[PDB]
């Protein structure tokens, strides 16, 4: 990397405004032949919380979170995105608008940023971003593939579920998108199931025992009980009674086989645990489930809590161990043993190279 | 009411701390001769927004909260009780903890209220204090009842329900209830859901399109195609085959049955504003479903939204009167023609006379 990078190459910031909070990257890049970005390179990464949708919509308090997210950057003379996802699109228009009108103030107020776009993208949009960060990453993009890739992003407040996918005149439009990029055209089915997310779905089983450590204190005052089977079974009449995501996603998966599966965020920190034993920064669902259920759902809170005191959300790992399995295994249809590669979790990588390479028309 | 009430009478104040907003309370009251509460009376309320739970736990941000709901009251020198109810629950004790190392230390960093307890109560404690605070109201504790009165709360992060039910070998602790109070003893069952509150809820549906007006924009992208009965069957799932709530309720409903139902929380907003059309603050699940079906689910959402501008909570009423159908019909099986009373929203009714009633917890 050169100091000074952006005296010496194109940048951008993109903020990635999900729904635990805000990631702000600068990014330089040169381009190649077309003016399509080339050699992107991370020169900046803040994260702060909370998630942009969670504070109070007043200037003083959207001033503040802008101010907070940006004002100790390196550079400040370049394009900024602005991009939130689930969060804000659990608020009906009228209420994500008074956040943007005060954002765009605040933007339109100082002389340095340059604000390009401030919105709440599609799950779909940001699905494809999903994909072409990861595919970015391992240098899949530039040629065509003879595996395919599928990317899950297993986020906060939505999950997304992305692969390749001729276009199919029976599957809404809104799912599909055709990527030109490097030359080549890509055609992807995308989706995004908002409220799987793992915040979300946990609101949903916090007085379930089977999905905690023996004696958690659950909030109504029972006690854990854990068994990540039965756990796994609650979470599947989610996913699947109420979102239909099996009938939905596996027909075309099994119309499109994935080849090779890697995921983004939350799976890379759970299985990142001690509690754990995975290589290669890879796992099964059955592995993780046979884990999470031995290691976690079946022994003693106190002796947990005490043994292992910097895992942050260590009294949701039954849970979250079970919820994987059945998103991925009962949701998706994939096989319990097939191997999901998870990015390892101090890259943190998010979406936010997509829109570097997506962005222009 | 007096000038200083709290000078002839004892006086508490009790903060619901749920989580859209905190609602201070001080009440005045009278005890008969077993210091029993009699006689109380309202002398100050105040809500402010938005959540505890939502704020960032440091001190600038729990001086400005605790500041803004308490120093304007016009008594003060009174005990405080501040109750946190689901959207503390939606975190772990190890996070609440930090929001009440935080508030403690506020309260001895001053000297006009005197701090009793701040706690996170649970679902059941809260369901206890909503039937007391309605029964109370309703002037139904000091005699014994020849009808049984039901109460539901339905609120933003939990739903309850509470109903009067004799002691129960077979049923949890956790959901039976004995007090005794104007020296007649009374048994409850209690029940609190956290994913069936209307927030938790309402996030599983957001792109269903049946719970949303004709062409309303999803977030996924897709077009609200409004029809209350659908989306009511899709809210039942959430309601039977995740919570289970029919298997838990119906038979204990169908053995204990209420005469009369009362529900506060978010029913009486909905059915008390512009778009409904309820007589004696009394309505029934059958013209509640109806009335969001015709009024709400199968308009066109542009023109329906520019008829009602002032109105930021329209867009979920087609949602909200299909789970209301579904939590009470398919859930605790209530016949959909049986009166369900509300509260006026205008009272704002909450479950904080409860407390004045009843100091122990869980």
């Amino acid at each position: 990397m050169d100091t000074n990078p952006c005296e010496k190459h194109s940048c951008i910031a993109v903020i990635d405004a999900g729904s635990t909070g805000s990631r702000l990257h600068i990014y330089s890049y040169d381009t190649d032949d077309t003016n399509t970005p080339i050699h992107i390179e991370e020169i900046w990464n803040k994260k702060i919380k909370p998630g942009f949708a969670s504070i109070q919509p007043n200037s003083v308090t959207i001033d503040a979170y802008l101010t907070m997210l940006l004002a100790d950057a390196p550079i400040h003379n370049i394009p900024v995105y602005f991009y939130a996802t689930a969060g804000m699109r659990l608020l009906p228009q009228s209420q994500q608008k008074k956040y943007y009108d005060e954002l765009d103030y605040w933007f339109r107020q100082q002389s340095q940023w340059q604000l390009v776009e401030a919105k709440t993208i599609t799950g779909n949009d940001e699905a494809l971003f999903d994909w072409l960060a990861v595919n970015y990453k391992l240098d899949t993009l530039k040629s065509v593939q003879n595996k395919s890739v599928g990317v899950m992003d297993m986020g906060g407040a939505s999950v997304q579920i992305v692969f390749p996918m001729p276009k199919n005149a029976e599957i809404s439009k809104h799912n599909q998108v055709e990527l030109n990029i490097y030359g080549q055209n890509i055609n992807l089915y995308v989706h995004s199931f908002l409220g799987l997310g793992q915040t979300e779905m946990s609101h949903q089983f916090l007085n379930s025992p089977s999905c905690f450590a023996n004696d958690y204190p659950l909030p109504d005052g029972e006690s854990g009980q854990g068994n990540a089977p039965s756990c796994k079974e609650e979470v599947t009449s989610l996913m699947n009674s109420v979102h239909k995501v099996n009938q939905q996603i596996q027909p075309l998966l099994a119309l499109n086989p994935v080849n090779e599966w890697y995921s983004i965020g939350g799976i890379s920190n759970l299985a990142s645990s001690q509690l754990f034993h995975f290589e290669n920064s890879e796992l099964t669902n059955q592995s993780l489930l046979q884990q999470g259920d031995n290691q976690i759902c079946h022994q003693q809170w106190d002796i947990l809590n005490g043994q292992y005191p910097d895992d942050e959300y260590l009294y949701q790992y039954c849970l979250l161990s079970s919820y994987y399995y059945a998103l991925m295994v009962d949701g998706y249809g994939i096989n319990p043993n097939q191997t999901i590669h998870y990015i390892p979790p101090e890259q943190n990588l998010d979406w936010t190279i997509g829109v570097v390479l997506h962005r222009a028309l």
